[PDB]
């Protein structure tokens, strides 16, 4: 196929890439990375979950400081995939194609 | 191997990527593109117009329009200042 990388919206800093792109979720549109860039910082303070709880970090650009997602801490048993996974929210990424 | 992509030093705008990576040898703080996204903006002994930056305004390097025969690789092809762009590698 071809690559992409994930760009903060509010300042365009690289987030990450499709390489460690694992997942997906629709409800929540996020895409969920294995490994991010040093742009993704994690406010140090556990938040609960709110949804179908879980405790999770939220997530932002180093940069600007904008909301990128959350990442998973704790989770029961039937969340154990989504644990350490990065979640970013695509209406707070852009993405960048390689090939034109 | 992993592919880059190249950015503005300016406002971080996506350039092109190193897909179109031209391997030359001949200049040594030039980056060649074969292709460059819609940030490159063109404006405006060899005749060269100079490349800028669609979205701030910087200085981004120049394309060598025409050319003698020694020169004919250089020719249509992006070459962008490596002091007016940053890359991040992907893998990373
Ligand atoms: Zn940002
Ligand atoms: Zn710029």
């Amino acid at each position: 196929e071809r690559p992409l990388v994930f760009l903060c919206s509010g300042c365009r800093r690289p987030l990450g890439d499709s390489l460690s792109w694992v997942a997906s979720q629709e409800d929540t549109n996020c895409i969920l990375l294995r490994c991010v860039s040093c742009n993704v910082s994690v406010d140090k303070e556990q938040k609960l979950s709110k949804r179908e709880g879980c405790v999770l970090e939220t997530l932002c650009c180093a940069g600007c400081s904008l909301n990128l997602g959350y990442v998973y801490r704790c989770t029961p048993k039937n969340l154990d995939y989504k644990r350490d996974l990065f979640c970013l929210s695509v209406e707070a990424i852009e993405s960048y194609v390689l090939g034109s």
